[PDB]
């Protein structure tokens, strides 16, 4: 827009905790072999909030079939999260795949709805080339010591638009329940094409959340919602607290 | 010549001799006070009635309501700021975090601008009535910039929004503009029939099952525009319509319910 | 020592206040209107406190007794509670509302408590002649109370709590206190008035304290610590807000 | 037929009415303490509906809206009204209490009616000038309430409420009921005013009959039957009451 | 001493009053009916206290024993449980009612009962054969009881508490105590009843109190803080209403 | 076909029930005392029946209307409802108990009802005059009930259920049906039953079938699954018994 | 002495318990029939006797060990915890039920069970060779439970309690008590049975009794007084039940 200061950005004092730990992290004196034994003097209040929430939903499927879904991956934080969380609640549930949309180079396109802010263009949030290889090797090195570490596509990257790639894994796997839908797209049209293409294969009780539902940088999943379902379809709800995620459970 | 019998203006409600005497009792204290200038803000509870601190815990209540509810506040109605002067205090309270918890506050700041026959019940139904002087909106928005600037996401702008007009025109023109919009919490406090029977049907696609929709003067002999509004658009059972129990008002629902 | 490492004020709280003074006090706001729309001027740090002084009203709405506050100041907390009295019990002219203080600062301090720079004798006195303003004040709110035909609703005892609080109840054997309001910060008379108001106790009722763990103020902790023992009963807070402390009396 | 069949006082029950009535008027007590002693004369019959319509009005404090009674008689339950909207509400204004009655007894009757011998036109009316005298007392409790200086928080609207039900709701679109309660006995006014007030109800107000499964009084069933069907919504009794059963809107 | 510290009525209370008063005792509705019709004259103050018995009694159904009140005066309580007992416990010939009282009022005071100016030997008298008339009026509401039959159901006991509590139990040996309600205002016989009635409680029993905390009648707090202390058990109100105090025993 | 597969006796349960008669009949028991022992003589199953209609007719306390039973034989279920409603409602005179039978069996049956050997016309007869002595057992129960005076409090309804229970409902529009208990086991009776009382039920009235899956006699559920769906509302049981299978209306 | 004092049946109840006496033995139900159809002749007070059993056993089905009963004259209680063991715990075979009695009435009385006319010596005696009978009575049960084979688990203990108690106890040190139902009327061997039970109670356990606040057997109010005292546990009652009375050990 405008005036940039109305969209959500960092305070000075933010910008300052994350360099400082970047800092301290990158020149640290713990032994290396140690380092993923400490990482939460890393983690800083913002990222705790979304590790914590992520808990929050995947404790509320721990009792409904399926898999779980990103769509919008970037670098993984969230994928990273689900895997461990996965160790933690269901190391006997080899069913519960964590499957991860992406192009991995950024915003195939965009609506004229979505051009709010400057950082609406092609490309924004690509990541380097081959990275859905290293994204998938540190989902390996959780996966090899789950009790069902030996049955493989338990992760799964898919890697072009949503468009065409949710339809095609939905037609590729018939067996699909959706306990966890997660909205990380940002944009309009794909979040349209993939709230149309889901729907089939969620139950009462599966949870569909969106990570900017109600900001003004990125109206395209409210647009979305608002064109395929109604606001009112189902009662979203926040982590009390915190402004992302929105999250619905279906049928409510 | 023969005359009927007129409405009894004592069937409305109004201020007892003794409200009237604590109200003006406490204004002279407040004005008179021998407290330190720099602590008047401190010990404003000295000043504050019952009949004002219920009103409070009102609006404390509603928004404890949508603490787990996405989207922002809006108040149709504002005056001199009453309400969103509380809500940019309870947002601090309960939301340092949400830099998305928007206040919206929509009037003319020049009083009623038209009534409908309907609202002409009591003798403050005409064009002007709750007129605030020329130039408070500035005012007000200082005020409410004030709160912000200790805010913990007193950097972001526009989270306090002053939409000067009739609402008719600039509720559809906001919600136009801010596609990402949803509604937690709608306060009506327009009393007019009219405006707000447009605002009711404008905020509909903008609400979730849980919003609440509240109404300051709902089932009020003096203003019956709320109500006659209501019972266009929804009907008074659409959703259950419930009280603070105590108090007159406001009446409120949750949507979807 | 370092002043920073005690609760103070950050700039923009400081920015908040000032401005809200400015305000307040130069607002086009007609004059008979201000007092229809004070929470323009009350700040989160303040309406938090009014939020946690209804809170500790409400657990009490079912406990018979008075409401008492040890050390008032400018009664910020007295206000609060008169106009909360006329919101839950319009019947009840028996929840008197008790305020003990000097109205001229801390009387003496003890060693104790002379940890930061603002432990000293005097300290938050309040003008000459404040009391009968603050009754003025108390007994505005009380003319249209249901019961304001009953008069000593309201009474503020003036002098050194180590005198005036047993005296007070030495004179009002009907006693039984609901809300116990500790706000005195130091040692010596915190130990003299939790000593003196246990036999008017009931379980259930509610002793809370301003400043208990607080490192500029450990007179509290220091008497509760003599006098019963923090884990006496169950300390708890309203949560996300480091005061008051507060306990439920048998808990 | 046999009039045994119907509800009707034992011999008991009369003897204790009329015992109490003798007392009543026969009091030692002096004049002015009898309204401070009431209960001596208040049998387990007249004190379980006192009970029930404390009950009823307890369902409604967090609901807005009026008190209506369709059929008030001597004023029974009015005065029930007037006293507890004194205990529960001295803060709401809005809440009107409306009585509807001819005032002059059964103003007709229909043939469903006339299944024992006291449907006939006039029944239960009450004297000339009554009216005027009930509203004596309504504006008696009136005048210590904290709202008693608004007027019309009591009003009786005098005549067949197939034509005032529906006048009173057009004079006053601001309605919203709370509390409708029906103690007409007959069935065509019952009808009518079920269809009058389901514009101004709520989920969650409350629907009551006096009569609804009496056989000498069908009335109420047969309206209830043409004009929602008595599965619209969960009908209820308060347990070991015959009456009222009542309804909670939209359940 | 300022007599408007104490609890007094309000001119519009007094004047609801006298009003009610005037409209009973020139009622048009016909004598017969005036028994069908009394909520018409229960005010506020009154419907609270019937509304608080109620709230006492419906909390010991599940608790075996009698019902006493110490302090009967007219016998407004008695007459409360009376019809009470007939809504809740047809069935149940063990729920005996016992008022003590002198029936002339106080019979001696003790100087700490002497705060306000009605503390005098005599205060509260009732009428010469005010008991028979209380218990004809007690027996009016027992013969249409399920159990009618059983007598002794109603027990007055007239003379000071101090001899007849002591006497009352020992002829009493099965006696278990399920609601004891004390309204004798003076010190020195409550506490000759509270130290009385202990052996005859059960974990549940209810203690009420009429101004456990009322600054004019000390002496019921004086008493429970000599036998009990004011934490023995959980003394709570009905939120809203000053008195009664009531504490569950063994809690 | 292997009558083996039907719900039939074991030789203890048999031998327990031959025991027991003979006990009962030849008992040292003076002959006055029977009636205050016969849980002697009431063996698991039958108590089993009786702790059944119990959780049944306690589901039903808060909801107007009457108790119906379709097929009464000798009166096992009218018995136990008339002393439970002096348990539970002594002041609800409007909770009639209605008993349909033709007193002489089965009045025919439709091919479906033909499982077993024991589908044939007259099967269930008792004895001519039958009906005139289960009216003096239930006048004998009513006889010390509260509302004793009231007539018609339980009616025998002889007859072919097809035609009695339209008839009854016509001569009775006041009927609200809190609980109907389906016992006549054959097809077309359920059916035509089921039709007629759909009118008269409220939400939370509760409907039960004495055999609703039981392989000998499956007319009930064929009637269900043809007037409403098994899955209309939840059918349960009590857990640990076979039957009844009931459901609340409107679930 | 007023006997009118002491619970007794009304006419009505008599002339109920007279009827169904008659209709039981000159029944037209065939004699295999009748132990199919006793809930016919089963009154009100009789059915509330057998619910209040029910609600104990109820509260103990979580509790290890036996039921025991103190005074069985006829064996109405044995009767009815033999049934319903058999309901709910078919695989229990260690829930032994032993009944304690003379069977030749109260074999002595003491002063203080001397208050009405019928505390003497003999008082509820049975037939000679009446517990032969009983024992046939229990055994005709326990031939169709499933533990059928499994002997003593019905126990008739003839004989004075205070011997025959603590013999039982020191021969069989396996007990653990989970019900004790005392129905002695009288104090010494109440108070005696008291004191030998209490090693084999644990927190859960129940006890009850018959008669504990009827003036006419104050035994077991005077045996409890002296044994626990009356607030050693929390004493109950099944609510509209003037007995039995029960506490669960420990609470
Ligand atoms: N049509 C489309 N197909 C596939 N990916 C898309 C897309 N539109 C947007 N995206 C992806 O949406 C992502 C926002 S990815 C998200 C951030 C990440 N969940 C985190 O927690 O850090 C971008 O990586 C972008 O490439
Ligand atoms: N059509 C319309 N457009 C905008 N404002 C309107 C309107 N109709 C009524 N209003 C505004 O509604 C307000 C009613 S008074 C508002 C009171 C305020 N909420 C308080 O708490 O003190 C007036 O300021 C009036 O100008
Ligand atoms: N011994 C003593 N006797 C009486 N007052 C005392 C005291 N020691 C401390 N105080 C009083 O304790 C007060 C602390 S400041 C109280 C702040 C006030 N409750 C508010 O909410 O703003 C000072 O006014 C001080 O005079
Ligand atoms: N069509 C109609 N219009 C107005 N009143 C009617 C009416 N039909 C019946 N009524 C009134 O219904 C009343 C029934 S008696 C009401 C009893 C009263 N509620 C009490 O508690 O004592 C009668 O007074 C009768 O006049
Ligand atoms: N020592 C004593 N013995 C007996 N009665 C006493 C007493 N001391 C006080 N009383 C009685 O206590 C009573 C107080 S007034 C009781 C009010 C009554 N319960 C009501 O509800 O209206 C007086 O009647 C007085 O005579
Ligand atoms: N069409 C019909 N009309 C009337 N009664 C019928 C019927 N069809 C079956 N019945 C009756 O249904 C009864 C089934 S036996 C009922 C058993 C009884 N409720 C008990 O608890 O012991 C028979 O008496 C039979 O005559
Ligand atoms: N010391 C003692 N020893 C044994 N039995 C005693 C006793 N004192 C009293 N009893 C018995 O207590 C019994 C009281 S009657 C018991 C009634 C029985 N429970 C029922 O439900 O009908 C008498 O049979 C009497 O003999
Ligand atoms: N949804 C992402 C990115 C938002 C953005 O860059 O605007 C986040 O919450 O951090
Ligand atoms: N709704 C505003 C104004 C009412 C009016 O002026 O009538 C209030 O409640 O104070
Ligand atoms: N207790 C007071 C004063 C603290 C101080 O000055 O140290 C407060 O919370 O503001
Ligand atoms: N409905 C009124 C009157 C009934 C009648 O007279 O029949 C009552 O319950 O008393
Ligand atoms: N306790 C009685 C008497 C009070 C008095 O007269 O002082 C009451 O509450 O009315
Ligand atoms: N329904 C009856 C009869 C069963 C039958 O005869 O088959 C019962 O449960 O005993
Ligand atoms: N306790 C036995 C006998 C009572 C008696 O005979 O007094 C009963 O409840 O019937
Ligand atoms: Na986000
Ligand atoms: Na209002
Ligand atoms: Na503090
Ligand atoms: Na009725
Ligand atoms: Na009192
Ligand atoms: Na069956
Ligand atoms: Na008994």
């Amino acid at each position: 827009g405008q005036d940039l200061r109305a969209f959500v950005h960092d305070s000075p004092e933010e910008t300052e905790t994350t360099q400082r730990l970047t800092k301290l992290l990158t020149n640290s004196p713990i032994p290396t072999e140690e380092l993923v034994n400490n990482l939460p003097l890393f983690l800083r209040r913002h990222q705790m909030t979304d590790l914590l929430s992520m808990d929050a939903l995947y404790r509320q499927v721990l009792d409904v079939p399926g898999v779980i879904m990103e769509f919008g991956v970037r670098f993984g934080r969230h994928l990273g999260t689900f895997a461990a969380l996965r160790g933690v609640y269901e190391p006997y549930n080899p069913l519960r795949r964590i499957v991860g949309f992406d192009t991995f180079t950024g915003f195939p396109d965009v609506n004229d709805v979505d051009r709010v802010g400057p950082t609406a263009y092609q490309g924004r949030f690509a990541v380097p080339g081959g990275y859905p290889a290293y994204l998938k090797e540190v989902l390996d090195a959780h996966e090899c010591s789950d009790f069902f570490g030996h049955v493989t596509q338990r992760s799964v990257l898919v890697e072009g638009d949503v468009r065409e790639t949710v339809p095609r894994y939905l037609a590729e796997n018939p067996q699909t329940v959706i306990a966890l839908a997660y909205f990380d797209l940002d944009l309009y049209e794909p979040t349209k094409a993939v709230l149309e293409a889901i729907r089939p294969y969620l139950t009462k009780g599966s949870i569909v959340a969106f990570d900017e539902l109600d900001n003004p940088k990125w109206p395209g999943e409210n647009i979305a919602m608002r064109k395929v379902l109604g606001l009112d379809h189902a009662p979203l709800r926040l982590l009390p607290g915190r402004p992302a995620p929105a999250y619905l459970r279906w049928g409510d």
